[PDB]
């Protein structure tokens, strides 16, 4: 139309043409290593330009303009086919998920280019949150079984009711629950089963009894993302960090979104309930930045609390969204930026922690607190104050960046 | 279109059951239902025709942003002008008259259409404005409290010292328990404190107390009158939006006046710093006027609560506010879980500047209206409220506000 | 075009006739002074609503519709000669410039209405913030020199590279490292070339060893702005207060934003770098204006904080944006309302400082923190928490107001 698309279309085929004549990875030249590496630049920077005056229009052919919520799996999906080069095929990152994260050509950061253009547009960047917002269909799926049995076994999470309460307990024993993509996919599943479910009035997260013999006996809530899976390249952008930050992480704040089904979806047309959290043992990176999002936190004496998500390279989630409203920037940036660890018995703790409690009485606290949460009052309140803290162009705006932002840093040398 | 005609069609056959059915309370399960069913279906479409046609209606009633209206005459003039959006002044007079459990909830349809309108980024800021500028009992009394020094209202005494508006809230009977009436003797006073130029620093405090636990005692606020909330006396517009828009705003923002004076390019609006003296407690409202202050001392004594979420509905704009001061954590032990702050233990600083024994208390007191006196302090006070809370932060807030409180407003656990 | 830069062109010329034909400033009766003092008032009312619907257009004629970024001075320079009476020549600032505070017409208050007008445009206000994100001439003069030998000495400012540390020593020996135009230059020019020399990867403040005898060979961080010039009018709205907020400040948090000179330039636009500040002595003012964008923050067991500026009669730059974020809205009234000084070994200080150092250890404590700020991902995250901590459109609003509510105390009575 006036020159973006036919322009990158043409950077893109260098890139190809490149990777098709150029040897493999570890066996090109400083010469050829600097040839791709220009042609990728090339092509990226015009993916960021096509788009920043034609996200729009984008987003309408792939969503009918607006009318079709597509999850974040299937919008990339579709984008892919719909415009070629603007990013990757299922095919091309099948390649690269095959390969270690050195060896990658850094396809998924075409994908932060395109979701942070969409996140930011004011019409498609909340459209794009809502489906996120919407159940899963496997929750849908499971639902009835739920309803019926009040209890669901997957690979990361159980989940049972018990008075009224979701019961979520994350139950990768071997591990002391690092997370990967399956533990997203389940997260997810049983947030939607808590928020669905009419006898659920209260959901619960705590992490169970650990297997491996440093921990054996102990629970433990969370030791983050796992490094493993990161060094060898399974640690999906779209799949697993955004999924996560969009999906259930945002559910909790947000609740699910419905259909119009019901009396009353005029005013409430998102399902939401309150939640809390018990934190055994620790909760590092991942598990820390759950915290900042629960209306109730519990934790041991021995506890204690750690973004080194730094160190490691990459951004941790949201926590640089809501941590200075928890801590303040000398705090917040103490943890994140130089890796402070925050122990439940220090004074500080309490800008995290509700309640520090021993071994012996934790079990009775969190029992007790899972009944202070009923009304229909602690709903609305819960709503005004999240609305307050953490505005819908706030949080866009944050993953709109973090988008790109973090799918650099899954491919910088560190 | 039809988006007008559905809606109508909706409320007549809402008028329709109301006229045909049993009185509130006598009616069978299944009439229950069927009218329940029939609010709702109209509810939802006052929802969507305000999504497309707020503004224009909104132009209709203010001359395309050219009047400015109050809450009330903005709601009495919507209902006139399109019937069945919101209710006439007589049937909430049929409402006003019943006990909460009875009523219909015509209410809610104001707090539909109220929502609507502070949404949008046209009508919503204009509506602020209005609600900014002087009530018309102050510009009538502004003349006698400029020669008199003194003016003695229902739940209020005005009274202007040293340069000082002394406001003193002196409901004696009932720890200053808040109305209908005592948002309108306050309103009156902000305005008067703000409008007499004699006037450079306003305080707020309680007066001396009657009620036999209480005798000779100064108590500050003991929040909503629960009495009058469960008798329906407790008005959506004229007490819990009208406080929060109009002297509790006013508090932050200042009056708008027109532009009849010097500088009015520059500072449209007259605001002055406020000093609050909590003797006893503050609580509910009282403790959410805490969180609009220059200035917060209290006695060694007294204590902070929100109890509004035990009772069923939400504290006003402490939802917005109360993070800023405590964040998020303290915030919800507050509002979620009624956990209640005492003067002397250490996160009262979060709420209160001094915390002083009673027998030093009335000087401290005066020495602190003492150091706010300058254009200076006005000007870093005006930013430090633009950097606090945004105009769309605020007015974003008493969007949603005005309809989720509606809703608590009827909802089963405040019947009680 | 519809009367408004006619009605202006009037006010302005009534305006230049009442300063030909009246006595000088204090030769003038009480009824001369109210005359000026009401045209200015027209002039500067109609400079407010003239631009309230054509500022963009103002800054499109001076920008080429936004394709040339001008930095303050020059964008206020080409305003006043495109646009006469709209804000003062370099011809009248020269005259308000030889004359105390107290004697100045006050033609730098029609600045402030310019500069608040353009920042108040979600079209202008980001492009002029740009322009002044951009490096400034004399930092890539000096750049390959920088480069070369590692050093630069300026007259505020002396600059060194070291181990990848930019190291910015403030050293006014004789005044206590107090802030002036000269001062602001070094800064920018420094920052610049620490943003700009790929062997710096984090950035270092710090004050210099003092010669004044009352702190002979004792370090000192900043005494804040410069009280001597600030009486005898040497204090520039724009090459001063706004420029230092917009400039040097404003890259601390946001970096230096460059041509599409560089790979990556897609996605980081801008060059920004962690920075380490070290407080000797105190930060007072202006100085503890900075500590508030800094990476981390180290003190001497003997420094303190304080924002006195309210009792000067002036707005603490950004601290009234920045400052509720660190330390809540009270604390924040405590230090900017009424002086409060913080104490770097009392608790509170926590909210400002990351570590508190007796002086024998101080040298080896900033050390080490220059070594935990390195890699790429101290970037990206100190990238996201600014953009949480305090969004585009926030800065902008607020400096906005900034311009003309500083510029209003620029000129006040209890500041002369
Ligand atoms: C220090 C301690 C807490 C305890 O140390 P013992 O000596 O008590 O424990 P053993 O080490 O014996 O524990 C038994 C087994 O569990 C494994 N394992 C542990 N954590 C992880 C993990 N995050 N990822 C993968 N595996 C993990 C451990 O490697 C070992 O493997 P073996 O059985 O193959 O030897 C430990 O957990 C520790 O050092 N943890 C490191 C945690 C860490 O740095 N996490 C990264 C934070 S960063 C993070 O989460 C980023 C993030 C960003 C986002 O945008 C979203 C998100 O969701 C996450
Ligand atoms: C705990 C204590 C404060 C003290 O307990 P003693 O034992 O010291 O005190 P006695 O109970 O003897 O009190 C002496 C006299 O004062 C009367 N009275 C007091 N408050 C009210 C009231 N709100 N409405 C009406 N009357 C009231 C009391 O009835 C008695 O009069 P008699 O003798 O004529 O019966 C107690 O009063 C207490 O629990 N009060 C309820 C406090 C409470 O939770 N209030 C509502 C919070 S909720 C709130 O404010 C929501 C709110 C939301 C908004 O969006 C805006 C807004 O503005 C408000
Ligand atoms: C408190 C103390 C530090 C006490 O220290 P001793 O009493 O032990 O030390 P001596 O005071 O003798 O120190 C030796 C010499 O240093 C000079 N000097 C010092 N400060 C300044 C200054 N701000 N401006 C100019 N000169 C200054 C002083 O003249 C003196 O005499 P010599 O002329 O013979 O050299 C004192 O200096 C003190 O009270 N300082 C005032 C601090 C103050 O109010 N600052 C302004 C706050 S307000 C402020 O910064 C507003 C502001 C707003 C903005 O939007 C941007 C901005 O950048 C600033």
């Amino acid at each position: 139309t006036d020159g973006l698309w036919a322009a990158l279309t043409e950077a893109a085929a260098s890139v190809e043409k490149l990777l098709a004549t150029l040897p493999e990875h570890g066996a090109r030249s400083s010469a050829e290593r600097a040839e791709i590496a220009a042609a990728h630049d090339a092509a990226r920077a015009l993916r960021v330009r096509f788009l920043d005056t034609h996200a729009d229009a984008v987003y309408d052919r792939l969503t009918d303009h607006r009318r079709v919520h597509l999850r974040l799996a299937e919008l990339v999906e579709a984008a892919a086919t719909a415009f070629p080069g603007l990013v990757p095929t299922q095919q091309q990152l099948a390649v690269e998920r095959s390969l270690p994260q050195a060896a990658k050509e850094g396809h998924e950061i075409d994908q932060g280019i395109f979701l942070r253009a969409v996140l930011r547009s004011p019409l498609a960047g909340p459209h794009l949150l809502d489906a996120m917002l919407r159940p899963t269909p496997r929750a849908l799926e499971l639902l009835p079984e739920f309803v019926r049995t009040g209890e669901v076994e997957m690979e990361a999470v159980h989940l049972e009711r018990r008075d009224g309460v979701a019961r979520l307990t994350m139950c990768r024993d071997d591990r002391l629950n690092a997370e990967d993509g399956q533990q997203v996919d389940d997260m997810e599943t049983a947030v939607d089963l808590a928020l669905l479910d009419p006898g659920v009035r209260v959901g619960l997260l705590r992490g169970g009894v650990m297997s491996h013999p440093r921990y054996r006996g102990k629970r433990v809530f969370s030791a983050g993302i796992n490094l493993k899976y990161l060094s060898q390249g399974g640690i999906s952008l779209v799949d697993f960090l955004m999924r996560r930050e969009l999906g259930y992480i945002h559910k909790l704040v947000r609740g699910v979104l419905t259909n119009d089904d019901r009396p009353g979806w005029w005013h409430s047309p998102r399902i939401e309930k309150p939640w809390v959290a018990a934190v055994d043992g620790f909760a590092i990176g991942g598990g820390a930045q759950l915290l900042l999002v629960f209306d109730r936190v519990l934790a041991s004496s021995d506890a204690y609390f750690s973004l080194p998500c730094a160190k490691e390279g990459i951004i941790p989630g949201a926590a640089n969204l809501r941590l200075g409203r928890f801590a303040g920037p000398r705090v917040s940036r103490q943890v994140i930026l130089e890796g402070r660890r925050i122990w439940a018995k220090e004074p500080e703790a309490r800008l995290l922690v509700d309640e520090v409690v021993e071994p012996d009485e934790l079990d009775a606290a969190i029992e007790r607190s899972l009944t202070r949460l009923d009304g229909d009052a602690v709903l609305a309140n819960r709503r005004m104050l999240n609305l307050a803290d953490e505005s819908p162009d706030g949080f866009r705006a944050y993953m709109a960046e973090f988008a790109l932002m973090q799918a650099l840093r899954l491919y910088g040398h560190d």
